[PDB]
């Protein structure tokens, strides 16, 4: 159960930093270039530092090797995609409460990237680090059951994100299995980081309440009807790191809620302002996601350490 | 460009029936059982009737063969998943304006199902039948670019579905490539078929207008700013087949809009009532999606022919 897992992890790493692992083609190609030049230094670390060492299920023999030849363009790309991901994990895991992998990044190459994603989730499962698939899933119940199988049975993710524009009944098919015997956590989109996010989230309303509030309220009504919390799980909220007024409102209305807050770093969200406004003494309840500001930095480990330090200093103020 | 493609196809098949291809585990297993017993009758048709015959890129040699042995459980499953999909297509293509494949169904088995999905889209591309990926995509622009690559470059889909809870700016990154030189169509969720769909879509409002209307209006404002229609493309709307009041309102507000209307068949939507309310003389502008009522019927070809007939009779009334 996730609530205990997050609490245990929080005490181990003393942070609420969530590392975003969203690799793009340039990331992979660049890592490949630098590894070819430095003689595969980061892959060597991946192979020794995976502790009980990890055995990838998808292309394990080739990943655990010398690298594929340049003539094998697909295999080479798969090798360097997997090892890029493992490199980020190994460079940053000491500083991470969780990892969030955005599904979109693992799709442009067809099934190749899904095998990578499987190896990533399997590695995180090996390390027992909390995991989130940013899939923003939304559909009718029958279809949602199939998303559930992929996210929770196949990837064995700890949580995912969901978009509830359709209604809250969909939560019944993502947060519970068929038999009503296994329970899963999700984070519902409430306020997003994009510039025009107010157009529906704030401008629409009911009975004096902005849409994002109505969405949050209805979500927790459903979470209570599903008995998630008695079964060690929760429905959390995605609230953008640049959404200062909203994160304050959400923490006020739902003191015990779990918030996932992307937007610090590449998107210029004010970490200190958001963490202050969103603060919970139980600080696993504000996951501060940082992707590109770590994965595209000269030194992912140093970047992660820096955010870890900032968050520590801000938590101390609070 | 899609608008001409749909018009041409409409004149060829004289219908607006959109076949949903959402195979579940029971569908695949059942097809496998019956093929083993009838001596692979449907696969034989798949192999001869694919015209210039189709050559699958993913596992083509094994798919074009005798079937895999039962000991090879994964290969067997892939073989029967692909051939189930090809069977539905071959049994129904004479009656289909388009096919809509819901992404969720192609995920529970990991990368295996994505290879199947690639072969499905590639076959439809071979046949030049209009295609829709029901992915309900929603994210920030940077991430949306990666969904675009998968949907439009990799799968070469004609269109997809999108959820615009985040805002309409996201349309810029799904409907246009980076260079602003290729244009793509999408259908935005407006009104959905699930029982509690009114909770946000109708109960939220702005200035007397229900949410689904505000969403539609803002969508078309953005579609016009993107110049899709001058480039042969459109942003359409998903409006449930059981959403009679809303489909009427949407057709009234946007006489020239393209509607995708799921819900007939398994979900009990009233085809005649919806088609009447949503009617356009340009009848490719109401795609009536029917999935399970065809794919789980004793005879997909007969089921498709029946819907084809009903739609013809209703269009004649109108
Ligand atoms: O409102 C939201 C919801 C989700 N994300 C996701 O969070 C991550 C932000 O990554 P980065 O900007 O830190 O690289 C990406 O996966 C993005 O899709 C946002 O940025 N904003
Ligand atoms: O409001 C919506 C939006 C999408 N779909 C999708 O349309 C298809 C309906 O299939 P069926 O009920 O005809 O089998 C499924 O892919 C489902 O996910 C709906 O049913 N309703």
């Amino acid at each position: 159960n996730l609530k205990i897992k997050l609490q245990k992890r929080r005490d181990e790493v003393n942070t609420c930093l969530c590392i975003g692992l969203d690799p793009d083609e340039a990331d992979i190609k660049s890592f490949m270039q630098s590894e070819k030049q430095n003689g595969y230094q980061s892959v060597k670390k991946n192979l020794s530092n995976s502790g009980e060492l990890f055995a990838p299920q998808m292309g394990g023999q080739m990943l655990l090797a010398t690298p594929p030849k340049e003539a094998q363009e697909k295999d080479e790309f798969f090798y360097f995609f997997n090892h890029f991901c493992f490199y980020i994990i190994n460079e940053t895991k000491e500083y991470a409460l969780a990892y969030k992998m955005n599904f979109a990044f693992y799709l442009p190459y067809g099934s190749l990237g899904v095998d990578v994603l499987k190896n990533v989730f399997d590695y995180l499962h090996h390390l027992n680090v909390p995991t989130i698939l940013d899939i923003k899933m939304n559909d009718i119940g029958n279809t949602v059951k199939h998303y559930r199988k992929f996210i929770f049975d196949y990837l064995r993710s700890d949580s995912c994100t969901a978009n509830i524009y359709m209604g809250t009944q969909m939560l019944r098919d993502i947060c519970l299995d068929e038999e009503c015997k296994r329970y899963y956590s999700t984070f519902v989109l409430v306020k997003t980081t994009n510039a025009d996010s107010h157009i529906f989230q704030n401008r629409l309303s009911l009975d004096g309440k902005e849409a994002y509030v109505v969405i949050a309220e209805e979500v927790q009504k459903m979470a209570k009807q599903l008995h998630l919390e008695e079964n060690g799980e929760f429905v959390g909220f995605v609230v953008g790191a640049n959404c200062y007024d909203e994160i304050k409102k959400i923490r006020e209305l739902f003191p015990d809620c779990y918030i996932l807050a992307p937007g610090v770093g590449a998107q210029k969200g004010d970490l200190r302002k958001m963490l202050c406004n969103g603060y919970s003494k139980n600080y696993e309840k504000v996951l501060i996601n940082v992707g590109r500001a770590i994965t595209k930095s000269g030194s992912p480990q140093q970047a992660a350490r820096e955010y870890h330090q900032q968050i520590k200093e801000v938590l101390a103020e609070l």
